[PDB]
């Protein structure tokens, strides 16, 4: 008997693990510049674990990430799993935790996808694009992150793709799973997982992209003291199919932004409320009757998560109980 | 000689503390045991849910500490727990009287089991009669600790432990009525700032407009077309802009709207010298401001001046 | 059809939430001091949720928590199991981590055993121990509590008995599971699961404790610059038949103490390697060559909580290597 | 006129930054960047596994930036990760000097992917260089963050970003070279305190004592059975003791021993005035002093005083 290692297939889009500058210790850099290539080999020991093969999807910030990427990553995802043993995205960190929950919902491959970045540039001293890219590589090999969703690995650290936000403008240690933790923490080489998500995720949704072109209108409002409801307007004047608010405390609304959501939900536009604080959950039962007007609260889901699984209920359902339900399900 | 008490002024606004519902009066009457520390008065500024302040309660609060400053020796502000960090960063640069001014709200209703309200109040009141609390800013008093107007924030939607100084961390701990203060906050505030808001009926318009894959340019937009004075951006990462928005943006920054940027994530600074060039396109980075603590700093900031370059110097110092 | 509520019976052993001082506003206080029917009496709506019967075990600071009184508790929870739907366990802060983890290990109940406490005594301002001792007795109610192993309920969260940790000496929200975070939230009176643990909890041990009279004898020594050997040297000289090292960073050890550790190792005590550092596994295969000293690493277990399994590891068995792989499954 | 850059001196004294193997010129060696920022002078005190640090290697390091205080710009100690708080905190006692002095390690050896070391040592020097990093007491620089040395404590077993000032927050952030500091420790330090290690060859003996459940107090009376001039006690809780240990302790504290209470708990003050009287017993309260904070400046207080009253004073200045 010959020892055999996994294949895993990274698929590329950029960020700043792709990012560059003319100094080592200097900030400046731009994005989503170096291909697949140059960040393999600047991982050597890769072989040692994995037979990598890259693939360039994209080549952009994350900043600028789009529903046209996301739709490209899951279908390709779903087209290409008898194909390898595992897949890993490297992306921008900005967005990366908006692209995992996505994935999280509509992947269908029962192989591990995990997703991985870089707060420093690849150009940066002691930069961490290279030993994010190894861990996330033994993520995707190892056999016990099946079953699991998609996830993040960053900072030794393997997270839950519905929870994982990033904390921190700047700071290597960034992504946490603020409100349920991580699903297990990499030593070696090697993982012991401890948690896994009980939210429904990949194959048990019934969210199937493999023939959308697009996907629902779903914008997010801020609220904030003398908050403008011109925002909320703008919105709903475009004929939004959802619209995610981004409350006060614990998913509260500026009256006149209230005012304008609460007629565009009667009309028909879905009205997710959620909070601009970090952590916890917008509950159903505090100061906002959502089955009087029609809303939908989020539950732990942030602004920009709660905009990813409203889109896709949104493919499925108009109606607010049934947008709840999902909402107490994924 | 005869031992003597601080005079102390609660101003109330409104709040869960009070659920915006039940009067100063009741709230005094509920912990009898501020008697033992304070001469308390209280008086009502208005009585609503924080989720609805507003321009016009911050400058009536501004105007009534800095007129009353002499006839007390303290103030605790009694405030919804929804934007309290912002009233708080408001007071924080306007308040001139270098007297202490405590807000303390609550996070569960003053008749669920174990209110936090009551001990709240009384930890303010504390904090609020301690000598050593003057000359370190607008304070926020919550679960046990005493926290900077500027870098204070709510971190959590129901945890009575909410309040957090996410960046710097706080400036004390309270127990048994006594405080330890081992830090302050460096930049500047109340009398070391230009702001004077005497004479004020109204601020600059002030918006902020959220990131995320994909996003609208609609509301940024929006903001435009109204002739609103300043946009804050909700950032990705570092401050960062989809490419939509960054394009109004860059238009708006150079066709009369103050343009700021900072940052939906909860912690850590939107720096200069990352990946956007903000000399170029005439757009000021947050540092550690919030997308709404930076809204308040840009209004004060256009109150002075409408230039980046001075707007950017103003969010260097304060 | 009418509704029944469920049976929970409370075991009282003390505690802050039995504490009580003479003055609202002073911290002055005297621990383990009311009884059972006054906390029950302190929160009137436990009516609305349970059928409520009160046993005092002991009341005492857990402070002084000791064997004896975990032996009582395992047994009678294992021998009760059958009159009841749940039991809350009312406890000091100092030491719940510990009886938590103990019970987690040892109860073979099916039904819902919920740890908690107070930070403030019954007689502070704002005191804390109503609403806390509330949450405890929904989470005991809540049919999905079942099979999570032993839990802890502190600041409207469900904690794992095994990762749960006391972070803070006065903050109310002290109780946090560090490494891989809470089982659920509570709002209103329900809670949202999204985790459970995935170590090896209650009937899936081997622990029994059912005819145990006493435990192993385990100590825990500290690491820090210039440590003493004596502390050691104190517990190999009275026979302890178990040493935790609370380390420096990774498990590490004060040459001195790693000495009369290794020699102790030699002769049949087991010795087991924790951190004093709070949040983190202390790893094999860093500094230290477990192997070749006949030591055991002990992953995210903390002293105290390293000394639990390590005593109960030592009812079943005195070798090192059966040792480690007990602390990789429990 | 010619730009200059300050001198700094690199004091090296082992670790992981070292993986305690590597000399302090090969580290140097490795950051050829470190030229663009100051002129650097590397000088080895001792090459050791910081789980080894030692009064000695403590004594050494004070007495040398005391002497050496007036023939370079600024100080950087290389050192291990395990016990840099520890050292942080006698330094910050015992350094007279009032020039920066920064300490740094790493968490990743130098040879691993993506090694921290580099980047901190770096960072380290610019902090040491930085005009506004003096008066501000020892400090450690690990992940762009520069952190006081009392506060400061490592939260996590590997994790790069494991150091944090848990108590009270950092002092500054570091981006681009820079540093924007918003605190500064209020407890008093370095030529604000009245410890003078310069003629000292040894330090009071004083051992830590850990508590649980069931507790033994074998180890406690080991150390007393020694005659240690001291005795931390790593409390359960707000430095609560097993009653086997709070009785040997007891009788410590009348019978020639300093007793401070301090706690297993990561975060937090170990008070005055929850469950034991410290002055009918002798203790001392150890306030956010973790055990091993504590035995540090229980070691400098009894070369001052062994009286208990002065002992609690000086831990609530220091
Ligand atoms: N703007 C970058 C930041 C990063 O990757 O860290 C991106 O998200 O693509
Ligand atoms: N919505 C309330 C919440 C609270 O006070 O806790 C307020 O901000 O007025
Ligand atoms: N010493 C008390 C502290 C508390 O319960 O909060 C105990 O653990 O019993
Ligand atoms: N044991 C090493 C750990 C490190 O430096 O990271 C030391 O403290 O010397």
């Amino acid at each position: 008997h010959h020892h055999h290692l996994p294949n895993i297939t990274i698929l590329a889009t950029g960020g700043t693990i792709a990012g560059g500058g003319d100094s080592a210790t200097k900030s400046n850099y731009t994005v989503g510049k170096v291909g697949v290539e140059n960040l393999v080999n600047a991982v050597p020991q890769l072989k040692d674990i994995a037979n990598v093969k890259g693939e360039q999807v994209v080549n952009i910030g994350s900043q600028d990430m789009n529903d046209n990427v996301w739709l490209t990553l899951a279908k390709k995802i779903n087209t290409d799993c008898d194909k390898t043993d595992g897949f890993v995205i490297t992306h921008g960190t900005d967005t990366m935790e908006e692209t995992a929950y996505f994935l999280d919902l509509t992947v269908k491959c029962d192989k591990p996808v995990v997703m991985v970045g870089a707060m420093r540039p690849s150009t940066s001293m002691s930069a961490d694009g290279p030993f994010n890219l190894y861990n996330a590589v033994v993520t995707a090999a190892d056999k016990a992150s099946a079953n699991r969703g998609v996830l993040v690995v960053m900072n030794d650290t393997v997270l839950d793709g519905r929870d994982v936000t990033k904390t921190n403008t700047t700071d290597v240690a960034t992504f946490k799973s603020v409100n349920y933790g991580p699903l297990g923490y990499i030593h070696n080489g090697k993982i012991d997982y401890q948690r896994t998500p009980a939210r429904k995720h990949t194959s048990d949704t019934p969210f199937d992209v493999s023939k959308l072109n697009e996907l629902p209108k779903v914008g997010i409002v801020y609220n904030y003291a003398n908050a403008s409801d011109l925002p909320a307007k703008a919105l709903v004047d475009a004929g939004y199919d959802g619209i995610v608010s981004a409350g006060v405390g614990n998913g509260n609304l500026y009256k006149s932004v209230f005012d304008t959501l609460a007629t565009a939900a009667k009309t028909g536009t879905a009205v997710v409320r959620s909070s601009r604080v970090p952590t916890g959950a917008t509950t159903q039962d505090a100061e906002v009757d959502d089955a009087k007007y029609g809303f939908v609260a989020s539950g732990t889901l942030n602004p920009q998560k709660a905009r990813v699984l409203l889109q896709l209920a949104l493919t499925q359902t108009k109606d607010p109980q049934q947008i709840q339900q999902i909402f107490n399900q994924y």
